């Protein structure tokens, strides 16, 4: 049983000479050599069982993840817990390693347009394929975007990521949230549940903004600061989208706001690609309901290089409802995953 920074990883003997390379609330990720496949594989810890909340997430990552298959998409190779329920502290999930992070590249390396433009075209093929699925992935920013030094980009930590349920996405103004600050669409501060595609589509926005200038576009300092960074560059919604907030506390706030006229993307960006930023426009589109869909971005003229739909495909098997797990208890919880990582077991 091998250490890292005062966590046990009980992956051996295939998977030997851990070293950290990620963390997150209830989980720690390292990379090991597989002594089957000889080669350097990424290993996630997961230790959810002490509370609900994450043995939900953990379910649902793990169910989806085994049912997607895509080249922009980290992928489960095993799956490692000890062989009862009653052994079982942790869950191991085995995955390709990636060399860095679209995060770490930002914080260094300047990006030519052709990476913009290519780094770009990999996040929407593999979002075509998540949103195709039903499913939503709802943490997209750049530590979740893996990179190798071919420029192959793949979408990686499903944590959070839930079934599409457009009609349960209504709720009221500042409703409590889970999905990273900077890469947070204003209904969300406003009056979605972040149930719907649109979701993804701004973390997307927020993301290539990034690339075009290695500083994050929105970057609110705590929770209620997010939207005045929105409504600084987007300037005071229309007569239009307001109309479509019918939650008065919401409206309300909006309509009590001094006008703010748009900060024009060519003058924050003035060295990009017109094309990209065309693109990022109709991505961080205010109302979600204009805002542009993945297979919409994928036809843009920006991607006209790569844009192929025959080549950019969709999953074979969609989630048709979400699961309800709410109300089940973590001890249940832990029964559903022990069943779904069984396959992965030696004597099965
Ligand atoms: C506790 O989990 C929380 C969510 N989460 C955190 C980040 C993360 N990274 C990887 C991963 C997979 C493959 N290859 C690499 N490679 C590294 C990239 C950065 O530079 C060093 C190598 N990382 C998976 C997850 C993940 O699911």
């Amino acid at each position: 049983p091998e250490m890292v920074r005062g966590q046990v990883f009980d992956v051996g003997p295939r998977y030997t000479n851990l070293s950290y390379i990620g963390e997150g609330a209830y989980g720690m990720v390292c990379s090991a050599y597989d002594n089957l496949n000889k080669v350097r594989v990424a290993i996630k810890k997961i230790s959810p069982f002490e509370h609900q909340t994450y043995c939900q997430r953990t379910l649902r990552e793990i169910k989806i993840l085994l049912r997607f298959r895509h080249e922009n998409i980290i992928g489960i190779n095993d799956i490692i817990r000890a062989p009862t329920i009653e052994q079982m502290k942790d869950v191991y999930i085995v995955q390709d390693l990636m060399e860095t992070d679209l995060y770490k590249l930002l914080k260094t390396q300047h990006l030519s347009n052709d990476h913009i433009c290519y780094f770009l075209y990999q996040i929407l093929r593999g979002l075509k394929y998540i949103h195709s699925a039903n499913v939503l992935h709802r943490d997209l920013k750049p530590s979740n975007l893996l990179l190798n030094t071919t420029c192959d980009l793949k979408i990686c930590d499903f944590g959070l990521a839930r079934v599409a349920d457009p009609d349960h996405d209504h709720t009221g103004f500042l409703t409590e949230y889970v999905a990273t600050r900077w890469y947070r669409a204003p209904e969300i501060m406003l009056n979605s549940k972040g149930y719907t595609k649109s979701i993804d589509i701004w973390s997307v926005g927020c993301i290539l903004a990034e690339m075009l200038s290695n500083r994050p576009i929105f970057p609110g300092k705590h929770y209620l600061d997010q939207l005045n960074h929105i409504l600084g560059i987007l300037g005071s919604p229309s007569q239009e989208d307001l109309n479509c907030i019918i939650n008065l506390k919401a409206r309300n706030y909006l309509l009590s706001l001094p006008h703010k006229n748009k900060v024009p993307w060519n003058r924050l960006f003035p060295n990009a690609d017109s094309k990209a930023l065309d693109l990022l426009d109709k991505m961080l589109t205010f109302n979600p309901h204009k805002r542009i869909e993945v297979e919409q971005a994928l036809a843009h003229p920006y991607l006209e290089q790569y844009y192929d739909p025959s080549d950019e495909p969709i999953a074979e098997a969609p989630f048709k409802f979400d699961m309800e797990l709410d109300d089940l208890p973590k001890e249940k919880l832990k029964e559903l995953i022990f069943e779904e990582t069984a396959r992965f077991q030696p004597g099965y």
